[PDB]
């Protein structure tokens, strides 16, 4: 309506199906009166690999250099590399952040993993007193868009390379949901290489049409900052009173909070309402 | 006379991380291993695949795909020789350890880059050879990690979860997908709050544990042979397999939890 959406893409090729899904994805939202900003990490010759150089001012210790407490006083003081700047700018002007990639050795391209460590810095995107549902970006909407080699049997619980919602565990949770990111089901694209060329285009069009109404969706289920003691003495566990209120119940609250019990099926790939 | 190559992503040599790769190294020396390294960051390694990594004549350069074009460069010998270098430390060393802080709940972008460039088709996967029947089934590997946090953080009731459900990724994704045999994990919590004294005890005990690492128990996988291997059968556990862990309480691993129970610290400590 007038709202707007950062789409960041993780492929060299324009001749991709990833490339595809991300016109296909600004065509939708464009025609519904978003605004669309991307960032085209191959085409943008994208840094991926955090240094000194990404403090352009003084460093306050370069004899025993932290890049976490270093970056967080360039970025207050405003001497960051305007690279990271610009990324920080989009980010913010943005509702809703789409990540378009194939599925690499079970994670993110290195170029994607380098774009969170450079642009998500300490106070701007997190930090320790605002974490998960109480982080900055509690007002955004995230999701992943993931192409596969593999098929999804073998990404079933049965499947010989186990269960999706693992794989997905430590993005969604342990890099969206922690800056404070709603994140949104997943769209997951299996065995592309594999699927015939009228499927293929099905699959665009059933994304086009799940973008109409993006904004309107329920979001996936982790567990509440309010569970837990969020304090250094009693060590960020979950509180006493909400362990006894669990005790009885047969599944966990999510796939990192299995509490050693069964994992709620799905919870990391569909929402529930 | 074994080989060991140790894999290191930080950039500071005023770092944990680097003392813990210089501990390694003396403690193997000393009991007669050989020791290679790879510092990422010294070496400015490329972590970024794409077309140059190429440096023959492509098959189809309409359409590039990064693996079967990789694929094809490995057997006919065209691959940058950055990458070729690493291959050749890889297939000599019997013990790999990887050394790195935890970021973002992952390994660096330096060091997934690392595994993206270097472990092509053919070289450490096949499709027929997956799993236990991987090319490094000969190797052992084992990470090590420091994080910011503490320890309660990434237990079973702390704010972030389960640490076993963030190392499955690596450790069955990466690592023993293409063969190797995983150790138990060294795990160094509140890195950032520990004192120099104490420091010390812990690289101490770091290469203490190096004396005898080869002998240790791996951490335990499921079998492929459980699985019917073929695009057929949708790489799916076998049905009689399927029968047999109807009535059982446990899953085998983290990531084959069967919706059951998870058996405790899968990804952390040996049977
Ligand atoms: C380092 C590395 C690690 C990997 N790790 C994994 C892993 O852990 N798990 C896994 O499952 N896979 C893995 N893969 C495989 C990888 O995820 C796939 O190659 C990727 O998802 C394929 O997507 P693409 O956009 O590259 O497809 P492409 O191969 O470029 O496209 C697929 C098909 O779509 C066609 N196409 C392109 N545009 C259109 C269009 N507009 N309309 C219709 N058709 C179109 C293409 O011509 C082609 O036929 C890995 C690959 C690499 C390089
Ligand atoms: C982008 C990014 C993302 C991150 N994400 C996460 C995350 O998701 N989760 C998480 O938990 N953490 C995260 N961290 C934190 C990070 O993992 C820790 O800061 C790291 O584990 C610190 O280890 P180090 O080797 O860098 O030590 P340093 O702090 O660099 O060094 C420790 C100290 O030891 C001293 N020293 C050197 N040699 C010795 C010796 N022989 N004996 C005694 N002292 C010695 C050094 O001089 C120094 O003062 C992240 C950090 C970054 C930069």
């Amino acid at each position: 309506v007038g709202r707007r959406a950062l789409i960041v893409l993780a492929h060299s090729e324009r001749t991709s199906f990833n490339y595809a899904m991300k016109e296909a994805a600004a065509a939708a939202l464009k025609k519904k009166g978003w605004e669309v900003v991307e960032s085209d990490l191959y085409a943008m010759n994208f840094n991926p690999i955090i240094s000194r150089k990404d403090i352009t001012g003084k460093l306050k210790d370069p004899a025993n250099f932290q890049y976490p407490a270093e970056s967080v006083l360039a970025y207050k003081e405003g001497h960051l590399s305007p690279d990271i700047v610009a990324e920080q700018k989009k980010l913010e002007a943005a509702d809703l952040v789409i990540f378009q990639f194939p599925l690499q050795w079970f994670g993110v391209p290195a170029i994607l993993k380098g774009w969170f460590e450079r642009v998500f810095i300490g106070e701007f995107a997190y930090t320790y007193a605002a974490m998960y549902d109480k982080g900055p970006f509690r007002s955004k909407k995230a999701v992943l868009s993931i192409t596969t080699g593999g098929s999804g049997s073998m990404y079933s619980l049965q499947g010989i390379h186990g269960d999706m919602n693992v794989i997905l565990w430590p993005i969604q949770s342990g890099i969206l949901h922690f800056c404070g990111f709603q994140v949104l089901e997943p769209q997951l694209t299996y065995s592309i290489g594999h699927t015939p060329a009228d499927a293929r285009i099905q699959i665009l069009e059933g994304w086009k049409k799940r973008l109409e109404n993006i904004w309107d969706e329920t979001p996936l289920y982790f567990a509440p900052s309010s569970l837990f003691d969020l304090n250094f003495q009693a060590g960020f566990l979950m509180k006493k009173e909400v362990q006894d209120e669990e005790k009885n119940k047969k599944f966990g609250l999510s796939v990192g909070h299995h509490l050693g019990k069964s994992i709620p099926t799905d919870n990391q790939i569909k929402a529930r309402k």
